[PDB]
């Protein structure tokens, strides 16, 4: 019951990635589209990225154009967008972006079937389904674009956060969580 | 906290019910359909109206053309319909009808908002949307025709079913809940 079971294609094509190979790692997997109202976390996604690294932290970019359609580019014109159009002004994700696909319906991808059916949804509400571009519907579904899910480095699900929550707010679970940890073997070892 | 704030005018528009009548009796809300693959449900409901009327139940029938749209009649034609078309043969059902409305989305009744969230849901799987008539989608929101809560005689809900569970199944259940709280009943007074 670990997310070591799977693996996804880079967003270039040019290789597979094993989830193994982040074995002892704080893994956060982030559901990213180019064109949706919250694409400017892409820049505290960054900040994020790069506090955190020293502490294990690692963040992985699924897109995905089922919210919305808020992701209509091939994988190549991805990153250019990203770079030219929104956020523009020359931003580029400091973490690995992966190939487009399906985090609901039947074609989901098997990793996101693993991570959204290990922790209750974000919300009792799935909305309006003109906007939901995906088949069948179920309880525990990616409400939007950017969901987050942390992943401990044993490999198995910790918590999950709404997409409207903010990346500080993330953070702060995220180094909380860290700290606690940390504490909770100090404090067994004295036990 | 219980059904006894709301109540539903009958089929025929003739009266209005306010739930609080039913106090002291344990009912049994399904909101049904005319063109239903489980309309059939209807010969089996009235079988068990008959047999639990002594002891306490009450079943509430509430159209809703929301699921398929499987009930398409006027509230005048709905009568005639379970009479000569289905389950047809001359059947005429052995408890209360209601007009029809909606269970789900922005215009649902109000009872309903407040027996679907009393419970979990059925199942994890809401379906394809194509089928289902209304906006917004909920975790909470009834799957089907011929779902099925129970209401206790304190007008607080007690259980929900799946739309296909057996009606014979059902019966056990109320039963089992009854002898359950005779028996408890018992027990509390010798201790
Ligand atoms: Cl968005
Ligand atoms: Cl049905
Ligand atoms: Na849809
Ligand atoms: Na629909």
């Amino acid at each position: 019951g670990t997310i070591y079971e799977y693996g996804a294609l880079t967003i270039d094509g040019e290789e597979y990635i094993p989830f193994k190979q982040y074995a002892g790692k704080y893994v956060l997997f982030v559901n990213v589209a180019s064109y949706g109202g919250l694409t400017g976390q892409y820049i505290e996604l960054n900040a994020l990225q790069e506090e955190l690294a020293p502490f294990g932290l690692v963040i992985l970019g699924f897109p995905c154009n089922q919210f919305g359609k808020q992701e209509p580019g091939e994988n190549s014109e991805i990153l250019p967008t990203l770079k030219y159009v929104r956020p523009g002004g020359g931003f580029v994700p400091n973490f690995q972006l992966f190939e487009k696909g399906d985090v609901n319906g039947e074609k989901e991808q098997k990793f996101y079937t693993f991570l959204k059916n290990s922790c209750p949804p974000t919300s009792e509400l799935l909305g309006t389904s003109d906007r939901l571009f995906w088949e069948p519907m179920k309880v525990h579904d990616i409400r939007w674009n950017f969901e987050k899910f942390l992943v401990g480095p044993d490999g198995i699900p910790i918590m999950r956060w709404h997409h409207r929550t903010t990346v500080s707010n993330v953070k702060m679970d995220i180094l909380s969580y860290m700290r606690r940890q940390a504490a909770l073997g100090v404090a067994e070892n004295l036990y």
